[PDB]
């Protein structure tokens, strides 16, 4: 049974790497994270900065999430991302996505104590 801060490190950051270099990143991260089993997970962003870093944004510009809650935080600087989207064609159990990397701020959800990031809620 996952903590939430748990699932947000599992499905959201991979320190490992600087950058998708590649059209296949997302095939490969989305099945390996297990967020294709049972079904595509259509959309997840992962976050190639350190964990530390990511935790720090708990502590940077407080601004709404897109569901109304003010629990949200902006990173004030850019960081490298890795967007990944279900293409047109996948359809479960073989999954397909479109891997877009980007540079841009992360907005996250922060909860708890340690105050950590729980939700990621867009990028900018
Ligand atoms: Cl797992
Ligand atoms: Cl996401
Ligand atoms: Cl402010
Ligand atoms: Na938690």
């Amino acid at each position: 049974k996952e903590t939430a801060a748990a699932k947000f490190e599992r499905q959201h950051m991979d320190s490992s790497t600087s950058a998708a270099s590649s059209s296949n990143y997302c095939n490969q991260m989305m099945k390996s994270r297990n967020l294709t089993k049972d079904r595509c997970k259509p959309v997840n962003t992962f976050v190639h900065e350190s964990l530390a870093d990511v935790q720090a944004v708990c502590s940077q510009k407080n601004v709404a999430c897109k569901n109304g809650q003010t629990n949200c935080y902006q990173s004030y600087s850019t960081m490298s991302i890795t967007d990944c989207r279900e293409t047109g064609s996948s359809k479960y159990p073989n999954c397909a996505y479109k891997t877009t990397q980007a540079n841009k701020h992360i907005i996250v959800a922060c909860e708890g104590n340690p105050y950590v990031p729980v939700h990621f809620d867009a990028s900018v």
